[PDB]
């Protein structure tokens, strides 16, 4: 066991292992609180947060395990991973307080959209590496429910990591005109359907529009207005997938609507590849079972440049049981201190 020292830091105390120097508080959740230090042992600056009321509930205690558990399994050039995890207490009855430590990441993809001029090699890029971590996620069995800009990380060298996985957002949080809800696919953004691998494929065809326009694709000023945004561009539902739709909600209020077809891609991306054009109608689709996967999606010839089959790797397998499990607080907790006493740090 490492040797700890305590100081006070915006009126938070922070007690780690020495090798962590030079702590500066650089942002503030509802989930915990955020330092950048210097790592000492391996010469990185990291971002160190510490967990805000990890055990305060069931909810909450099985929310840390989850946490836990996701970033000690995502091992990818392109997605965060886990540098260390500790907590100072000496045994399982004075644990409170839980750690995690990782890469201090600078600019999101919304600083470079907003202000950098992107080549068409750029946006390749870019989609490219969304994709191949994505691949490598849903692999894994994993749906990350919440890519947007400002989730992802990029360098100065265009490189770009996946961060910020949906833990299961409030209501409020999604209200109105914001960005929490625009990347969103529209079978879930009213709760139409369960959640499955296919919403997160919608969230790339939204980026990827962003990086050839400059500007948000569906900017709604609330659900509603979202939502016909989205059917304005890819048309109304089409017989076949109104067979589908199981939710009596979604049904009664669609045949509401006036019937509108798909528009025309090229006239709405003017002056873009024609090759991304194709790629963008693959992905905004509104039936899900029809849109491009991710390993689908590497193999378009948009990618020729960079796609590499011997170089686009698969996740180990990852035991989510515990996710229909019922367990008392104390026992999430047992859960979550064996996984910090057990975690072996990368090479
Ligand atoms: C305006 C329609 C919203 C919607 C509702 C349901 C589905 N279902 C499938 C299987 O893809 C897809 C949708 O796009
Ligand atoms: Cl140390
Ligand atoms: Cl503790
Ligand atoms: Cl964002
Ligand atoms: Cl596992
Ligand atoms: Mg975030």
């Amino acid at each position: 066991r490492p040797t700890f020292y305590r100081q006070e830091l915006n009126k938070t105390i922070w007690e780690v292992p020495e090798r962590y120097q030079n702590l500066s508080p650089v942002g503030s959740g509802a989930y915990g609180s955020v330092c950048a230090a210097f790592d000492t042992k391996t010469g990185h600056r990291v971002a160190v947060k510490k967990l805000s009321r990890p055990f305060q509930s069931i909810i909450h205690a099985k929310r840390t395990y989850r946490e836990l558990r996701l970033l000690k399994h995502m091992k990818h050039e392109n997605v965060i991973g886990l540098l260390d995890v500790f907590t100072p207490a000496r045994s399982l009855e004075e644990f409170n307080d839980v750690y995690l430590v990782t890469h201090l990441m600078g600019a999101d993809l919304n600083n470079i959209v907003k202000c950098q001029k992107l080549t068409d090699d750029h946006v390749q890029f870019l989609i490219y590496q969304i994709l191949r971590g994505l691949k490598y996620i849903h692999s894994a069995d994993i749906i990350h429910r919440d890519l947007k800009p400002s989730n992802l990380a990029v360098n100065e060298d265009c490189e770009l990591k996946i961060l910020d996985f949906g833990l299961a957002h409030t209501d409020d949080e999604m209200t109105g005109y914001v960005a929490t809800r625009w990347y969103r696919a529209p079978e879930i953004m009213l709760n139409w359907m369960h959640y499955n691998q296919t919403v997160d494929i919608w969230s790339v065809g939204c980026i990827m529009a962003e990086l050839l326009t400059g500007r948000t694709l569906f900017p709604g000023t609330d659900h509603i207005d979202q939502l016909k945004l989205i059917l304005r561009l890819v048309g109304t539902p089409g017989a076949e997938l109104l067979k589908k739709i199981s939710s009596e909600s979604a049904r009664n209020y669609i045949q509401s609507l006036a019937q509108m077809p798909k528009m025309n891609f090229a006239n709405v991306f003017i002056g873009a590849n024609p090759l991304a054009v194709d790629l963008l109608e693959k992905m905004l689709v509104l039936d899900s079972d029809k849109r491009i996967t991710a390993a689908q999606a590497l193999a378009h010839a948009y990618f020729a440049q960079y796609h590499d089959p011997d170089d686009e790797p698969v996740a180990d397998p990852y035991d989510q049981s515990f996710e229909s499990r019922d367990l008392l607080i104390d026992e999430w907790k047992s859960l979550t201190y064996d996984e910090v006493i057990s975690f072996v740090p990368p090479p």
